[PDB]
């Protein structure tokens, strides 16, 4: 820390903070020269040669380490030179940490450290560990020992394999058990480790060239964070790693990740430690502690030093943050160690330390290296203690370009890695045997399901008073800044002589795992091609060979020209072709555009919530699709959802949760409604303890896979921007010759365009990518633990009544509202809030737009997708469609079901999704559409269409003459039902034969509503329903129908766990209803080409007429509209009259037939057996325009153009429908009709363009377009 006085190599030694160290080590060893760059903080700048007796050889072996990066030289830090520019620079990095808030603190903890005084002497005494202290020798060639806290190294075989090393003890676990040990840092800053980039693309658009470096402090402080661990003898085991499944071809062959690494890194990496084994190691060490209070607390004597027993008993108070009485007695607080460790475990981390350091650097440990590379931070010119390379001024510092390798190429000196590319591999072949040499750390992660301890099982009593939750303080740099200013500064432990030791004090290190060297060659037969494969044939040989060819089909890695593409052929074509130099920067321009274009290729999916934003060439890039009903990955992920991404698909295993005792207390309230309370507290608690869960197996099954690929996809883009540069520079490879023509093709500029197609192209497919994570875990990993706990919940709630009743009468004036208390809380879940367990601003800033649209909501969500009846929400296991169920052609998404046994569709949802306490609060909703009642065998006859019941397992949706219904039934067959009852007695019905929004809530605690088109039809209490089966399976199919020609049309059928609001069904209600779509007068869109009878919303009595065709002709609302009946059933004014209308396109045409919003059309009047074209003169007099049909071909430049419509200007519904226009495209005006001597000729005003923006009355222009329909049996007079 700091570091006083600037030293050099050559300064003379004497005999303090300068001389020759003899450190602890075995047999013997000449004294090594060491400097002191702070109080208990030796700095040697020799190889580690001394530590390790089986490490004196600095040469690399003939068999290579399997490790991905590595690097050796056997003369490095020899010259006198190297040692001084080793120590400008250990020191320079001390600096940089000691400069940061953060490192502030930590480089305070570490030295503070302090090995505890074991050397156990007599119980009662104290004594030092010879093998913490080291010999100083003095000028005058005599010695004192000296303690010691922290010693730097340099590197010793393999250069860049920095690590901590300790010597041990013969029987105890200095670095585990609490007492804390002198560490030796291997570690050398003279190189670093290259790695990339492929999310900060979304905060720096024009993120560097290639490969970045690894700030030295990053690494480093990396290290420090370690020795922090083990000075306070807190490192976990490193028996316990993190196991890893190797037996698959998409596996990593060997890789074994230590929780201390996990930990010591911090971010995510660290959460993949399961809540229980986190606990586990807190107490252990909680009890090392106490231990050590305890041997302290005996401790009469002390032999070694001329220091007071009590300064020592308080150097280890200071340092283990113990508390002690007047006596002078010590104790663990157990509150302020929580506080320790929490410190010293995830406050300094590498990720914290990532934010101090304004630097760019890997965002997780199981980020691999891929190279070393020779910098020199000494030169301030290079590297400064607070900017490092993003030096101040300097182009370094706009997008991390100090530690762009190729930007700051000046600064990195590329070395030869020393595990040449495919030392440990696997070998991939398909099915000519077809084989890829895949690289070890190339390959998928994939976590042992062992890793994930749980113990969610194990039930709880629960007394009056047990201990409430605890929050988890992610810790925010504002809780750093907390422990900033509560931190201790000030005094720090004195250099307390010790009495001399053995002139070689004896060492031996702490002894770490054997190194399991694992298999290497492995070979895999396969099936399919793999997204290895893929990527392979995308590389392409060096250069020297012949001018490659882009090429799909993966046999293009046959030849040595091998190269492949996921892009349009056209882009192939243009890349290969000859190009006259003549024109060539034109190729250029066209290239770098279709890169762009086609690289940025974007799918929206609106209709679709739930994955929005879609990179469609992902499938064909990685080979993605997974080979599932042939190709069309933008409708094969729809199909499956992000499944079809992962590589494996993790389990998750969440036990049947315990259950809480209730601890009784006689004629006692206080303690009892205390008891409550703690029950449901916990039970809360309960609810974090799973999510929590679910969230870690997440991060380390699911999210880890997606973020390799979002690494392969990054791998790819560039395969193909690396090729187009191979093949456009061939060409100008074989130049004319003359210079001064063109400013040159600029190979390091088309570049630096590529660069930025592709950075932005990343953007796309991150957010994508992000999305099938986020998603992935909410229709595929929470259901299951929720429905554990839900189960729980609706147990507990019992549990509960019940212990209220058992102590009446002394919950005498409160067994009301705690029985309400009880009964109000277990009704509704805990919120999944994702931010309580991630950081991440880019997860969480995902997971809130997932949670906007409350379809993403719904536990059952179908509609007709690509080319299937899916649910969308990925609950239904199995979805049986019968063969008499019909799709209407146009929007599929409307099912037509009839009364035959056949067409049925019935619906299973996962069982292990699947709770019973499901249907207490819910809704369900679903557009209907019912035919007309004729006969009279329809009346009192009440068929059932929807049914989910279990032996009266309430709830199954039937019709009856006029009517829809929703009956709850329990299994002690009490039944409620709610009813909406239309009239077939009228003019012109809302709901005859058409379409018709319904959304029936739920609330067990209250009623049961129906909702008709938005608006509350009918409520009936259910306070008084018992419990109800929770149906596996939901049936679409008529029940009882004596009718033999009835049917129904159903659509967007929905079911929500919760019962939806007014506002959440008026805001579904809108958004199924398609307002960019014109509608039939039955609720089908409107259509081009399909003859449609008028009717004037105004006057519904009257019905259109062309008096006489030609100009000299007009349009009227005729006489009196017919009547329809069958006496006893219905009498509604008749529909299919005068004359028909027919839409024709003019605007974007050749498209679906279908009719939207703002389309400029034409309409055909038919007269006669005859079409003619409805026009009119702009020039005629007043406001209005008359209107006639006039014969097509006569028509000319007169107004005919008619802009149709659906949403007002302002953006509300309006009934009218046809404003017509000039040529001259302006606004002649809406369609209605228009007294003109007691004749009502249809006109075009430009009245009612003004009224339709004030107000929304239903006007002379409310028309609606009457189609014939099967459900009307009115026949076409
Ligand atoms: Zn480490």
């Amino acid at each position: 820390p700091f570091v006083n006085k600037q030293f050099n190599y050559k300064d003379p030694v004497n005999g303090v903070d300068i001389a020759y160290i003899k450190i602890p080590n075995v047999g013997q060893m000449q004294p090594v020269k060491a400097f002191k760059i702070h109080n208990k903080i030796w700095v040697i700048p020799e190889r580690d040669t001394f530590t390790n007796p089986e490490e004196g050889d600095l040469n690399p072996p003939p068999e290579a380490k399997q490790v991905p990066v590595s690097y050796y030289d056997s003369t490095y830090l020899s010259t006198d030179n190297e040692k001084d520019n080793y120590l400008k620079g250990v020191t320079k990095l001390f600096e940089r940490i000691y400069s940061t808030d953060l490192g502030r603190m930590l480089l305070t903890s570490i030295v503070r450290g302090i090995p505890f005084w074991g050397g156990s002497t007599i119980d009662t005494e104290l004594k030092v560990i010879d093998t913490n202290c080291i010999n100083v020798i003095q000028p005058d060639g005599s010695y004192r020992s000296e303690e010691l806290n922290l010693v730097i190294i340099g590197p010793s075989a393999d250069i860049i394999q920095f690590e901590c090393k300790s010597f041990g003890h013969e029987v105890l676990n200095l670095t585990r058990n609490g007492y804390g040990s002198t560490q030796y840092i291997r570690f050398s800053p003279d190189f670093t480790f290259g790695f990339e980039e492929s999310l900060e693309v979304d905060t720096n658009p024009l993120l560097g060239a290639g490969k970045f470096a690894t700030d030295p402090a990053v690494t480093l402080a990396h290290e420090l964070i370690h020795a922090g661990h083990r000075l306070y003898g807190i490192a976990i085991n490193p028996n316990r790693v993190f196991k890893v499944n190797t037996n698959a071809y998409y596996e990593m062959s060997g890789l074994e990740v230590s929780f201390e690494e996990l930990r010591t890194f911090g971010g995510h990496d660290a959460k993949f430690i399961d809540s229980l084994q986190e606990n586990e190691f807190r107490l252990y060490y909680y009890n090392k502690f106490k231990d050590i209070a305890s041997t302290l607390n005996k401790a009469k004597s002390i032999v070694g030093t001329t220091a007071s027993l009590q300064y020592m008993k308080n150097v280890f108070k200071e340092k283990y943050l113990l508390s002690e009485d007047t006596s002078g007695k010590f104790s663990v607080d157990k509150l302020k160690f929580d506080k320790l460790y929490k410190m010293l475990t995830e406050i300094y981390t590498e990720d914290n330390f990532v934010k101090f350091f304004k630097v760019l650097n890997r965002k997780t440990y199981l980020n691999f290296d891929k190279a070393v590379f020779k910098i020199n931070i000494v030169p301030k010119v290079n590297y400064t203690i607070y900017d490092g390379f993003n030096l101040r001024n300097t182009n370094l510092a706009a997008n991390f370009n100090g530690q762009n390798t190729e930007i700051n190429n000046m600064n990195f000196t590329k070395l030869k890695n020393f595990t040449g590319l495919f030392e440990f591999y696997k070998l991939l072949c398909v099915r000519n045997d077809l084989c890829i040499k895949v690289n070890n750390w190339d390959l998928f992660f994939s976590p042992s399901e062992d890793n994930f301890t749980n113990d969610l099982n194990k039930g709880e009593e629960i007394t009056s008073d047990t201990n409430i939750e605890a929050a988890e303080e992610n810790i925010s740099l504002d809780l750093i800044q907390q422990y900033y200013l509560t931190f201790n500064f000030d005094n720090e432990p004195e250099n307390i002589s010790i009495e001399n030791l053995s002139s070689d004090i004896i060492g031996q290190l702490e002894l770490m795992p054997n190194i399991e060297r694992f298999p290497n060659g492995k070979k895999y037969e396969l099936d399919k091609y793999t997204m290895f494969h893929y990527l392979r044939a995308q590389e392409f040989e060096h250069g020297k060979s012949r001018i490659a060819l882009t090429n799909s089909v993966n046999e293009a890695l046959l030849n040595p020209s091998r190269v492949y593409t996921f892009f349009s052929s056209d882009y192939v074509k243009k890349v290969n072709k000859a190009t006259e130099a003549a024109m060539f920067l034109g190729w250029v321009e066209q290239l770098v555009y279709d890169f762009t274009d086609e690289t940025s290729e974007v799918s929206t999916t609106d209709k679709i919530a739930d994955i929005t934003i879609i990179i469609p060439y992902i499938g064909p890039a990685l080979n993605i699709g997974n080979m599932l009903y042939k190709d069309d990955f933008v409708g094969a992920l729809i199909f499956s959802g992000a499944v079809i991404l992962l590589e494996f698909i993790p389990e998750i295993a969440i036990p049947v949760l315990g259950t809480f005792a209730l601890v009784s207390y006689i004629a006692n309230k206080v303690l009892t409604v205390q008891t409550i309370d703690n029950a449901l507290s916990k039970r809360n608690e309960k609810w974090d303890e799973v999510y929590k869960y679910i969230v870690t197996n997440w991060l380390a099954k699911v999210n880890t896979q997606i973020d390799l690929i979002r690494k392969k996809m990054k791998e790819a883009l560039e395969n193909q921007a690396e090729a187009t540069k191979a093949i456009i520079n061939y060409q100008y490879n074989q130049y004319t010759e003359e210079e001064k023509n063109n400013i040159n093709f600029n190979i390091d500029d088309l570049s630096s365009k590529l660069n930025e197609s592709i950075n932005k192209a990343m953007i796309n497919i991150n957010k994508f990518l992000n999305q099938c994570s986020v998603s992935y875990l909410m229709n595929s990993m929470i259901p299951y633990g929720v429905k554990r706990l839900e189960d729980f919940d609706a147990s507990l709630k019992d549990a509960l009544l019940k212990y209220i009743y058992d102590n009446r009468g002394t919950l005498i004036g409160q067994v009301d509202r705690l029985k309400d208390k009880v009964n109000n809380t277990l009704s509704t879940d805990i919120p999944f809030q994702l931010s309580k367990y991630v950081d991440n601003q880019r997860l969480l800033s995902t997971f809130t737009e997932y949670i906007k649209n409350i379809i993403n909501t719904s536990i059952l969500n179908l509609r007709y997708e690509s080319n299937h009846l899916i649910d969308l929400s990925r609950y239904a296991s199995k979805i049986n469609i019968g063969s008499k169920v019909n799709f209407d052609p146009i929007d599929k998404n409307q099912i037509q079901l009839f009364n035959l046994e056949s067409s049925k569709i019935e619906v299973i949802l996962k069982n292990a999704i699947v709770y019973n306490s499901m249907y207490e609060n819910f809704s369900t909703s679903f557009w209907i559409r019912i035919p007309k009642y004729f006969n009279s065998i329809s009346l009192n006859n009440e068929y059932t269409i929807i049914n989910c019941m279990e032996n009266n397992s309430g709830w199954k949706v039937s019709l009856n003459y006029g009517e829809i219904i929703w009956t709850l039934q329990d299994t002690q067959e009490i039944k409620q039902r709610v009813v909406f009852k239309y009239s077939q007695m009228i003019n012109i019905s809302d709901y005859i034969n058409r379409w018709i929004f319904v959304t029936i809530t739920n609330n067990r605690l209250n009623n049961s509503k129906i909702y008709i088109n938005g608006r509350l039809i009918d409520q009936k209490p259910i306070s008084n329903l018992g419990n109800i089966h929770a149906s596996n399976n939901i049936m679409f199919k008529l029940d009882g129908c004596r009718d033999t020609h009835r049917y129904i049309w159903i659509k967007y059928f929905n079911l929500f766990d919760k019962e939806l609001n007014e506002k959440e069904i008026k805001d579904l209600y809108d958004n199924q209803s398609n307002s960019g779509i014109l509608k039939d007068f039955w609720g089908d869109y409107l259509q081009y080409d399909k003859p449609y009878y008028m009717l004037n919303l105004y006057d519904p009595n009257k019905y259109v007429d062309v008096n006489n065709v030609g100009i000299r002709g007009y349009m009227y609302l005729k006489g009196p509209r017919g009547s329809v009946m069958t006496t006893n059933i219905y009498l509604n004014s008749s529909l299919y009259r005068g004359t028909k209308f027919i839409i024709k396109k003019y605007a974007s045409g050749n498209k679906d037939n279908i009719v939207r919003n703002n389309d400029r059309v034409y309409i055909n009047v038919v007269v006669k057996n005859k079409e003619y074209r409805l026009a009119t003169n702009a020039s005629q007099a007043g406001v209005e325009k008359i209107l006639s049909a006039l014969e097509i071909p006569d028509v000319g430049n007169l107004s005919q153009v008619v802009v149709m419509k659906s949403k007002n200007d302002q953006g509300i519904t309006n009934k009218c429908k046809m404003n017509l226009q000039d040529n001259n495209g302006n606004d002649i005006g809406f369609i209605g009709f228009h007294q003109f001597n007691n004749i009502a000729k249809l006109v075009a005003s430009n009245w009612y363009n003004r009224q339709i923006e004030r107000s929304s009355r239903t006007l002379g222009c409310s028309w609606e377009f009457i189609p014939v329909d099967d459900g009307w049996g009115e026949r076409p007079l």
